């Protein structure tokens, strides 16, 4: 038989290795992944009306935005990403650097960082918001200003609410100091700059840094966006990019539901186990994803029972 998994590119790596061992464990099941961005995933669903017996999103609030109630009855969020300041053995100061002086490092003139478009890219415009968060972190009201302002067209506003307002103007009209800032569009070329010792310090997910060997600062989880009970912190901060679109700081964590219309929805409750179950979360500590034990449900009543065993 035939199990459809509609999922996040970023969830591509632990979805292989979950793949891998759900056949192994169920014989005669054929698992067919289909990755795609998050959004893109629930639209096939949504919109285009393909039926999969499971969806895991990048951004567990599509769920109940787009799904719930016509096609999800519950959503379960799962795992996560944090942010955090990737480098390598070629990094500048690299041995001095931790938690707590990380921004210090990057103070210094000779120290290089990267970090992608904050138009096009939520990695991007996340390096902005963890800086900004980092203020009233180690109160300290010149670390956005000292790293991004000052080497950046970025501006600062303080809306009537006390919100820190960063906008983007054109990606031309960011024209970043090349001596403090490496700014791509691609992350790939900053993932290269970094291997090289081009840059000294880059802000990417951990997922990243770990599949590419890469050492990194763990950031409070106040600042680094990767949790839910830290929602109203990282709200503190929005970014409007050029287009006039506002975003707002907000927990990176992955959400699964099984669809209402799903064709083999008994194959798909044993594989939502697998994931939420000890197999599926050492999958994911593996990959810098880190899961959320037990996940944390919304319509707890209306899943299976196999399932409600596995969440809060």
């Amino acid at each position: 038989e035939v199990l459809t998994v509609f999922h996040a590119g970023s969830l591509s790596v632990p979805f292989e290795e979950l793949e891998a061992e759900f056949e192994a464990q169920h014989p005669g099941v054929d698992v067919q992944r289909e990755a795609a961005g998050s959004a893109q995933s629930v639209r096939k669903i949504t919109e285009l009306g393909k039926k999969a017996d499971v969806l895991a999103s990048a951004d567990y609030a599509l769920i109940p935005s787009l799904m719930v109630p016509e096609y999800a009855d519950w959503y379960a969020a799962f795992a996560r990403n944090q942010m955090i300041l990737a480098y390598t053995n070629e990094s500048k100061y690299g041995d001095e650097i931790n938690t707590d002086n990380w921004y210090e490092i990057l103070r210094r003139p000779d120290v290089r960082y990267g970090f992608s478009n904050p138009n096009d890219d939520p990695a991007g415009y996340r390096s902005q918001m963890v800086t900004q968060l980092a203020e009233s972190y180690y109160n300290d009201d010149m670390i956005y200003d000292d790293l991004m302002l000052a080497n950046t067209g970025m501006t600062l506003t303080t809306e009537e609410n006390g919100t820190a307002l960063i906008h983007v103007p054109a990606s031309e009209e960011i024209s970043p100091n090349t001596s403090k800032i490496m700014l791509r569009s691609m992350e790939v070329e900053l993932s290269s700059a970094l291997e090289t010792g081009e840059i000294d310090y880059l802000y990417i997910y951990r997922s990243v840094a770990e599949q590419h060997g890469f050492e990194y600062v763990a950031l409070p989880p106040a600042i680094d966006l990767s949790s839910l009970e830290y929602a109203d912190n990282y709200s503190k901060v929005q970014v409007e990019m050029v287009n006039g679109e506002v975003v707002t700081g907000s927990p990176i964590v992955y959400g699964v539901t099984i669809p209402n219309n799903a064709e083999n929805s008994e194959l798909a409750t044993e594989f939502v186990a697998l994931l939420l179950g000890e197999t599926g979360q050492q999958i994911f500590i593996e990959n810098g994803q880190p899961p959320i034990v037990p996940a944390i449900a919304e319509g707890k009543d209306s899943m299976p029972e196999e399932l409600q065993a596995l969440v809060v």
